[PDB]
């Protein structure tokens, strides 16, 4: 067996607008996301799949069933989102000069809060009051996390900047958003701190400014692409997380971190591990020197300075770089740029959505964040895309598995939270891709246990792999699967 | 949810040659399958696989562990055979006329299960009672088979035979073998009465017989091709069941059944029904119209008539037929006949073994069998070769389903026993097809629980196929599947 | 035997900025797509492969490989166009009101084309003329085609217009580009109307408009998403196609004709062959509609343009697979799975085979495209792109001779269909999918620019000699086996 | 370019019992082959396909258009067989003590010739020779095979061996059988030798003993299982070839060979280069040092026959893939997944691509067989057979290039290699397997009788018209692509 310390923690992360909205009452038409992916033009030129949000797992609505499975599943900690837009979901008045770069202080006091409430939505406030509660009425430790992606339509109009006029609301362009997303996140700790365990203030926020201004075939909003305008993004993107955790410590003394979207990064030869450490600078290191150290782009920021207590892991699969005349480059045919359902370039098995089957990587981003920074970690996210079930057995026990050796190692890693407990909307690509551990029926939100669920149970309430399921740390055989 | 009656139980079967060996002590050298499989010539001509049964799973030893999983995964009844090579070794001076065609009655008493008594293996007889006694505790309903394919050596030299050489030992091609089967049954019975629920004479005579002499590609002994000597070995074997019948019952008041070899036949086109009436007549009604209703090949036999409490249905995949000209063929490319880890012609998936994915089939034999005898059934196998359990978990949920739905049709089946709990050693294939719920290892012997045992396990426990598992009512996915 | 008729040619097509660049000396930087394809932040969005046409197949200095080649497999018709670019590398003089949303005129005389020859780059029209009498000397009928897709960057600079700055040069968004277009072609007309025997104005306008600005996943140049601008491009490339036609005419007594992207529409289900009918009429009839018949909607109504009426004397058929359409409450759908939508060395939802390029395999519906034009218009035809992305060979020679079979087939049934044009004679830069996509009879080895014979070629080569499909090769006209075949 | 000597030949090979029958009247049941798939027995056991030789390509009829195609194709070499059982329908007076083990001389004269003669079928006689004169008539030079494979029945009842009665006609198992082979040589080379330019004695021996007698899952006669037998059975088989050299050279001074089933034995690892050594001693060495220098175990000992010794001009090579080999404990073993042991249309275990029979993509291995036997025994060679089961002609063309690439490699390294046979040059009945593997440069519809080229066809007519590898041809010597395949 593979045994975990007695305070380590299995469970789930999903996020508000992939699992929300389905049942009818849920419906949160104020995102920027919303308008996105019900755009007649986005819509004709497959950039979003033509599934809608409302369509889904109605989580809003069901809650009280997600909770009892997870109960029954022996998990023991959540992290969830807040969705900005149905707390706020009309505009604030304007408060601060728009053209100063940085936002170094944003003051939130009582009185400040007190005015922000009666803009607040409070059916929206007291039904995550009552989603939250019973959450923790199942022993579910709490992480909350005050961002994952939509924001309010008042902040950004995503058509608008696509068709390229910056005259509108522009979202992660404007330090309008940084000092309201700021506020907001003062608002929600003030409101909810009795409920929660731990705080994250964003996810993936390189996701958002590199999907959102470079990588436009990904179909995230706003598409436009701009080198300069992903920087300017990610600019305001990393002030914003620290200006959220001053306003969040103003109100609670609990732990604030963030969750990050990783990659393995590793060399195609044994004559490429310069190339290695070049993306991993210029991927991950110089977004948390920023945050942790101040250092930024060459100087240093006070206000930006030690702003975290600990660090979320996202992990998927690794990207295979290779070392160039000018840089690095990555290579397709591994990581997530392989074809659906087949094998990558090095015989490993890929998902439904391509990505390629590579636990070690998993040990090696633990391992390397903890060496640089000491900061105590959660697997925030580790999942597959695989309705049919056949890998996930293995991709789950083979990344437990990867997060025990972590510890071994030295390493402070205190849970380990599946995407996701249920099937849920993948973005730009709808409902096809399924990360559940327990299967969705749309038609009816009815939630079934895939056998990998009977499997992580088994993990979860062991607090252990057990010698009996310890064979599912190896590779799903690929003789059986497509090529 | 789909629940069973609440008398009804799940378990498993497993014969002594797959299963025992792999245990230093265990070593069974004295049937003619053991001598068959090591046979340098046959492993040359690839007829068996050169896989060796002493390196097998161990049963022998490690038989508490297979109990206690058993147990753990909530199963309450089991179908083992006992080696008949194991309890008589060595030659029984002979008794009774050679030459004569019929055997009609077999005299056996008290004294003369005494004087075999003297002949019989103390140490064997011992090691069975502990077996079963281990068995009986852990609250398994118990049914014996006295039969599952290997004869002594000294009932059979195989590759005499094969060489065209009849003049020794000759198996199912002697009545001397139904002469001493009749008895190895009633002095079984008569030592074990008191730990068995239900017996079986026989496991898959059809089988015997037919990959004996006509299947001789499938490297089963004696592999000897010959129409006529087919026939005689059939003839022999039911002859030796209904003999058997009566020597059990002679000695016990105990339901005495049979295990056949069941296909579903399915027309290729709606012109094809009389064709699978003429398959079913050929492969399955002329058998147990001679052991039910005494009717042969056309006279009625007295001796023959009656002699069966209850059948038990192994069963697969199906069987696509088309008439002909002269009569009926059976179709390639369906059924049995599919390509290993493919799609067969009709876009069904297909095992390790090559065999199509086809529930539907159990309902339709389980359906026959009642409406032409009204004998309860037991459905005493059935399962897949799937290493990688990634059909499996579809594969049990779907046929247990059938069985549910004959229920509810009206016919009595009282149980539903997996083919197996653990990985054996198949026959001429060697350990290469893998049709436990549970993985072995054959370096270590230890076993695993895939996850169609956890799935198992929430049907055992519940009596039914549960809401949350439902889903697994279905095909598997074949578009993420080697075609 | 399907034998075709005595004045039938067997020949191929070809475009300039996909087959010119890779020999010293032939590049042609001037274009929007060269500016398209080299642009960094195209590349880091994998909008463009990374794939440059500089390393391309060097038709500009192998032209006479290129021509040995295609007489020793027994061709007798060839399309090519001139690029634009190399002729016009620099702005010409403004001449006009740009407001103006139709160009009903454009007058052209003979001083206005000596002016025009001022301008107009002379090595290029040089190499060009050299090239093309090559091409005369091997008994090759010449199709000229004038526009095949890059503008002049001096009307079009398409990262300004994919970063939503409508400022600069619009290339199709302004009529500017259409009146110089007409002057264009008006001009290679009168240089090379000796050397020509038939026009075409360009290929596949409906492609340039559909991919510039709504199928912007496609990273076709300028790649900004918009309905409203589709439709203004398409517009524009239609009286372009008009006033090209006029300024042909007033300088050759040449049949002048347009190529046009097509897809054979097949219903779903039974229940759909409305939908056909309207995804017809929306992709194909309201185009050819505009510039035989002069009719067309501008802004919000239904007109006849006398301007647009009548101008087109024959009709290029590009085809290489269908469309599957199924009825909606609101209109109609294609539907993934089937037609160019598939996946790459597959099988369709229908079990038919796909190409390198994830299109089925469908030569049925070459016959549906060629008898519906045909009953529509009778204007004559020759199919001038037909073929399949297989650098292995695999499927090529049954989606050669199927094909041709089809439009044997065709013939039979009436129409005028007077070639059948292969894409390509070798392979060629594919746009944004880059050198990896080969749809050569001849495997270009892009280090040395060395051309090889596939199989197909020499079974090209027994078609083409005999004009005929053989009895010996007739065995091919069937669908590629797909249990040897990837699924 | 890859240029062959001026003298060199590109041709094929055919066997008669596979190509002959299938036109009305050329029906042949007297043979063992014949009665063996045509058993009820076997086909239950799925041992034969149920497919029937007498619906096969019918060359017996159609032998003009084969030729035809064959000059068409430029081809100027051809190897057949002469079938034993059509011109010796009926038994021959017992002649000779058959308990003795060795046969050292068959004694024939020209009265015995005559004698011969009277119990000799005149119709299939003259028939053969208007085939043999048409042949030549081509300007094709002949090399004349006695035997491929099937025995009158006569001299094997395969079903009564088959289930162990062996008091019957016993094939190869009695000295008869040898004694019989000799004479009847003798005699079709006494017949035809103005017509024959070579000889072959027999088509694989090795295989005719080793699936007979051993690997009886290949459902070849009789199938009777024993390693003694087997030795017997090649114990005979090399003694009626030496009889049959010595009775060919009794008749006719021209050159007398046998042709040989051959793999390259390749090492799994470089640990197993001993495990080879002992593989080509135990599959090929021991076989030709028998008949080439008189060495041979008899019983249990090791000795030269002066009757043995020399009997070989020539070595046919036959080769279709590898095999590879590991050193074991004991010796060595051959392993599944790689050469003839793989999964049909799929990969082997190195990636290299499967045939529609699961025969592995191994062109190295020809190389590795000619320059070997070159070494041994500096006898000139005629590379007898290659080729490839490929209904649909994907992998063919690469194919062929590649192991026609390789025989040039072989004689520029100094072996004496005077021609390649492809197998074959149209479809036939492929044994036990039926009609579905299909070796033909040319298809055959069974139902019509009639060829079509595969482009592999026009792609042998570029080699053998230009004697070499063309360079427009030249990368078809590569291994097909795996990507577009199943796997
Ligand atoms: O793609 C799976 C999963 N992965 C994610 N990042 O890699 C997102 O956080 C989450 O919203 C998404 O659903
Ligand atoms: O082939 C699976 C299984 N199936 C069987 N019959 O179909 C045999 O009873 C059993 O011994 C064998 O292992
Ligand atoms: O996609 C192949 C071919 N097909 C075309 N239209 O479909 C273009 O005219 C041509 O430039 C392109 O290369
Ligand atoms: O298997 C193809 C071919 N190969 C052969 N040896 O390998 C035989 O001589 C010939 O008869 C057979 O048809």
């Amino acid at each position: 067996m593979y045994s975990f310390p007695n305070s380590f923690r299995f469970g789930w992360s999903q996020a508000g607008f992939q699992s929300e909205m389905g049942t009818p009452g849920s419906e949160d038409p104020n995102t920027d996301w919303y308008k996105w992916v019900h755009d007649p033009e986005n819509m004709a030129a497959g950039l979003v799949s033509g599934d809608l949000p409302e369509n889904g797992p109605g989580y809003w609505g069901n809650y009280k069933t997600f909770h009892d499975n997870a109960q029954k599943m022996g998990l023991k900690i959540a992290r969830l989102n807040v969705e900005w837009s149905r707390i706020f979901p009309n505009p604030l008045p304007r408060p601060f000069d728009e053209s100063k770069q940085d936002v170094t202080e944003v003051e939130i006091n009582e009185n400040e809060l007190k005015r922000l409430d009666e803009y607040a939505n409070k059916d929206a406030l007291n039904h995550y009051r009552e989603i939250f509660k019973d959450l923790k009425s199942r022993g579910l430790y709490f992480i909350l996390n005050m961002y994952h992606w939509p924001l309010p339509l008042w902040l950004h109009d995503p058509i608008r900047v696509r068709r390229g006029d910056f005259t509108g609301p522009s979202g992660w362009l404007s330090t309008r958003t940084v000092y309201e997303f700021a506020r907001f996140s003062a608002y929600i700790a003030w409101k909810f701190d009795d409920l929660v365990d731990e705080y994250s203030t964003m996810n993936e926020p390189n996701v958002v400014g590199g999907l959102g201004y470079v990588g436009v075939k990904s179909g995230f909003p706003p598409g436009y692409l701009s080198f300069e305008l992903s920087r300017r993004a990610m600019y305001n993107i990393i002030q914003a997380h620290a200006r959220a955790y001053d306003g969040i410590k103003s109100v609670s003394k609990k732990p604030v971190g963030i969750i990050y979207a990783n990659s393995s990064f590793q060399p195609l030869t044994d004559k490429d591990m310069e190339a290695v450490e070049m993306a991993e600078n210029d991927n991950r290191w110089w977004f948390f020197d920023a945050i942790i150290r101040g250092e930024i782009t060459k100087i240093v920021r006070d206000d930006l300075k030690g702003r975290l207590d600990w660090i979320g892991v996202n992990y998927y699969t690794r990207t295979v770089v290779k070392r160039t005349e000018k840089g690095y480059v990555s290579l397709g045919g591994y990581g997530h740029g392989c074809e659906r359902n087949s094998v990558s370039l090095a015989g490993l098995p890929t998902s439904d959505f391509g990505w390629e089957f590579f636990p070690e990587g998993l040990y090696d981003v633990l391992t390397k964040y903890w060496n640089r920074y000491h900061l105590y970690m959660y697997v925030t996210e580790n999942g597959i895309a695989d309705d049919a079930d056949y890998q996930r057995p293995y991709y789950l026990v083979s990344h437990v598995y990867q997060v025990h050796r972590a510890i071994n190692s030295g390493a402070d890693v205190r849970g380990y939270l599946h995407w996701s407990l249920a099937d849920n909307y993948e973005w730009a690509s709808g409902f096809s891709m399924r990360f559940g551990l327990l299967k969705v029926d749309y038609n009816t939100k009815r939630l079934y246990w895939r056998p990998s669920a009977l499997v992580y149970r088994e993990i979860a309430t062991n607090g252990a792999i057990t010698d009996e399921i310890e064979h599912l740390n190896s590779v799903p055989p690929v003789k059986p699967l497509r090529h």
